[PDB]
């Protein structure tokens, strides 16, 4: 099965949402047997925590179960996962910094899969609308990502 990791700084807001959106999208495409999703953070500060309460509520309202428990990215993630998706540019470069050469090909920006939204990064939802905007971006990216993943090796 194809294993997808979604990564941000704390693994409490954007990255748990990305995991939740991707999971549902896969589901909608009846591809759950083939794909497993997870999330983690470049910073160990928050390790153990439930995802942001407002994100869970907002996510829930739009059909997404944001039930991730925060954990840090560890070295074995670079071996175990097939693809790793950074929520923003700082995470992208942070991930490349730590990633063995051997696995660097696995690391992508989440936004490189956006087709209609013109953003360069997944924004940090700081008012209320910010939570929806994050989910909007993830809906676009994730939908194209599943398309791409089933087409072959990721090339965006």
């Amino acid at each position: 099965s194809m294993k997808l990791l979604f990564v941000c700084l704390g693994n409490i807001c954007r990255s748990p949402a990305a995991e939740a959106v991707m999971k549902k999208v896969i589901q909608n495409h009846h591809l759950t047997e083939k794909y497993i999703c997870d999330s983690a953070g470049t910073c160990s500060y928050h390790e153990g925590q439930q995802a942001d309460s407002r994100m869970r509520k907002v996510g829930k309202s739009r059909g997404y179960q944001v039930d991730s428990i925060s954990r840090p990215v560890v070295s074995s993630d670079f071996k175990n996962f097939d693809y790793i998706f950074a929520m923003d540019n700082d995470n992208y470069y942070e991930l490349l910094d730590r990633c063995p050469e051997q696995y660097k090909q696995k690391i992508f920006k989440m936004v490189d899969f956006c087709t209609t939204i013109k953003t360069t990064e997944v924004p940090d939802p700081y008012g209320e609308k910010g939570f929806h905007r994050v989910i909007d971006i993830l809906e676009d990216a994730c939908e194209n990502l599943i398309i791409k993943l089933e087409e072959g090796k990721l090339i965006n």
